[PDB]
């Protein structure tokens, strides 16, 4: 599993926050405890002012998970 471990939140300016996964992939996630489909190229923004694209437009991957075995394969 070793998903404990990772871990990535940046505060976007727009109250919500990118989360990305083992695939170094970006996810959409709002605050409001919801999915929110960002058109990749849209470039967030984070309070302390750190440009970060949204790489991962792949949002789907937080919708449940084919659980892969989170090490080989990468
Ligand atoms: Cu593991
Ligand atoms: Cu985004």
């Amino acid at each position: 599993v070793d998903m404990s471990n990772v871990v990535k939140t940046y505060d976007l300016q727009d109250g919500s926050k990118v989360h990305v996964f083992k695939d170094g992939k970006m996810g959409m996630e709002n605050k409001f405890g919801k999915s929110m489909n960002m058109p990749e190229g849209k470039v967030m923004e984070t309070r302390d002012g750190t440009k970060i694209i949204m790489k991962g437009n792949e949002i789907f991957r937080l919708d449940e998970a084919l659980r892969k075995g989170h090490s080989e394969g990468g």
